[PDB]
């Protein structure tokens, strides 16, 4: 194999092949972290001269090395400066330590297209313009970075993981704004871990596979549907590569309705006031042995609702009268345990750690066994997320509450967590409520849905748990995106704006198919 593009050093990480870039199209990239996705972006953006796994140190070398490839001309243009790709960086948290002043100052400066007013609208930046960069949240930094990139005038735009820190509405609206670039004839390359967003965004897909931290390989370009389906199946036909020993199928959105579950508990109208913000919860019922997905933009009260159910927060009005044990995986986790992951988890339930079912369905797929000897206080955000999810699912309780388990996880880890939640809840016949912004995770794990509506920071309303179709129709109408079903894998499939299916579904008010 002589498709070696870059080696980080002796025994360091090596990248094989590169994705294609095409004007007028969106090329999506999907794969586990540590496999070279950002490295390819750096190379194509001109930020890193690939050494071709040798000593190459010039663009001329790359130009000769890519003879016979459509990228030869690309690199010629890159070296000559006829193109200067715009890059929305992955590590938006580092923006402050390099930029100062008001957001409106950063954006006016990036504005080379006179679309400031439009981009601000799309990314909900109206109240961030006057804010200083130093006071921005990870979420606001992400949206400001996507806006800066969208405002530039160039031919090539590369977005590295734009959905991180964005709520469900924000990530789908940013995807619409990003895709518009290709409609204007520009070329877009986007790396994404949220499969629904990746789907809606892309015309072409590359799957990246390999061994995290050791090597990564870009697949041949694939049509959007075929690429995402091969990814779920764990097997790339043409390349004849099986990167996962099993398939992840989504077929199972119908049986989760034909079964009369008993009621676990009911809760009455609840109100939680935080100064000027107010959350009103409509009376609801929770069934034994079901999973309720919870969706809604942020700053609306999802976490506040979960906290009241977990008993960590008290309602201002209304009273919950339960005699249930609850296991709770909080949205923001702070490691504070002097001991290893194994010590922490073995103290929760050692019998489950030694259980074949738990090792197969939870510990191995989430990579927990490989973290057993790690000190909890030294875990990264993604490692801590997996360990906290496992810690929560290892507890013995009537109800399990998981507040945003997909944050910090890569696409493969998300699929592993979706399966773990579903399989363990089915096994233990218990109940869970899961707040999530990742549509395919919601789809995979949920039997019913609770939708939150309101004005972020001002007021929120928790609608009672309803069917998947009714809840997604309610949420999606607010965003103008429709999903149908893909028979091959059973996954929800995004319709491009204006397509035949999109028009048909919108006219009928059926924004989300299951059947
Ligand atoms: N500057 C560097 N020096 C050495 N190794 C690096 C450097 N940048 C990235 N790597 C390593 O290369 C691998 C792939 O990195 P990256 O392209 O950022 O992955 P991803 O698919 O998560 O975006 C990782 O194992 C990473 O630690
Ligand atoms: N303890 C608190 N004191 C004051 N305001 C709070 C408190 N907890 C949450 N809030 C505010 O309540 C609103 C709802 O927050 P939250 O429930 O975290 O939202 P989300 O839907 O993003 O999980 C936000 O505007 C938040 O700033
Ligand atoms: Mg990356
Ligand atoms: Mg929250």
């Amino acid at each position: 194999e002589e498709d070696c593009v870059h080696r980080y050093g002796v025994n360091a990480f090596v990248l094989y092949r590169l994705p294609v870039v095409k004007e007028g199209m969106v090329v999506g990239i999907v794969g586990p972290n540590g496999t070279g996705k950002s490295t390819a972006v750096k190379i194509l953006a001109g930020q890193l001269i690939p050494n071709l796994c040798g000593d190459n140190d010039s663009w001329d070398g790359v130009i000769r090395a890519f003879r016979g490839n459509e990228l030869q001309n690309y690199f010629e243009k890159l070296k000559n400066g006829e193109i200067r790709p715009v890059v929305k960086p992955q590590y938006v948290d580092l923006i402050p330590k390099a930029v100062k002043g008001k957001v409106i100052e950063l954006l006016k400066k990036a504005d080379e297209t006179g679309k400031l007013e439009e981009v601000v609208k799309a990314l909900e930046l109206e109240n961030v313009l006057e804010r200083e960069i130093q006071h921005l949240s990870g979420g606001e930094l992400q949206r400001v970075a996507i806006a800066a990139a969208l405002l530039r005038n160039a031919t090539f735009y590369f977005f590295d993981e734009p959905s991180s820190y964005l709520d469900i509405r924000q990530r789908l609206n940013a995807a619409r704004a990003i895709r518009r670039l290709s409609e204007e004839g520009k070329s877009v390359l986007v790396v994404e871990h949220d499969l629904a967003v990746l789907d809606y965004l892309s015309d072409i897909i590359h799957v990246v596979y390999g061994e995290p931290g050791v090597y990564g390989i870009f697949s041949q370009p694939k049509g959007t549907r075929n690429g995402i389906n091969e990814f779920l199946r764990g097997y790339l036909k043409d390349e004849n590569v099986r990167f996962r020993p099993y398939e992840i199928k989504f077929t199972k959105t119908g049986e989760r309705v034909e079964i009369e579950r008993e009621t676990l508990v009911t809760y009455p109208r609840l109100v939680k006031d935080y100064g000027s913000f107010r959350l009103e919860v409509e009376p609801g019922e929770i069934k034994k042995g079901e999973v309720i997905g919870i969706v809604g933009p942020n700053g609306i009260g999802k976490t506040t609702f979960v906290k009241m159910l977990a008993g960590v927060e008290e309602p201002t009005e209304g009273k919950i009268e339960w005699d249930l044990t609850v296991a709770y995986k909080p949205q923001y986790i702070k490691a504070d345990y002097e001991g290893t992951v194994y010590e922490l988890l073995s103290k929760i339930d050692a019998s489950k750690l030694n259980s074949n079912f738990y090792k197969t369905e939870l510990l191995k797929p989430l990579g927990i066994i490989d973290l057993y000897d790690r000190e909890v206080n030294e875990l990264s955000g993604g490692e801590l997320q997996r360990v906290a999810i496992a810690a929560t699912l290892l507890r013995d309780a009537d109800i399990y509450l998981l507040d945003e388990p997909s944050a910090y996880l890569d696409v493969e880890q998300r699929l592993a967590v979706s399966r773990a939640i579903r399989h363990l809840m089915e096994k233990n016949e218990k109940t869970a409520l899961v707040v999530e912004h990742d549509v395919l995770m919601i789809d995979y794990v949920s039997d019913r849905l609770m939708v939150f509506e309101g004005e972020p920071g001002k007021y929120g309303r928790a609608l009672p748990p309803m069917g998947m179709r009714e809840g997604m129709n309610r949420f999606l109408a607010s965003i103008g995106i429709t999903f149908r079903r893909d028979p091959d894998t059973g996954r929800p499939r995004a319709n491009k704006e204006g397509s035949v299916k999109d028009r048909e579904q919108k006219e009928k008010g059926e924004y989300y198919y299951i059947a």
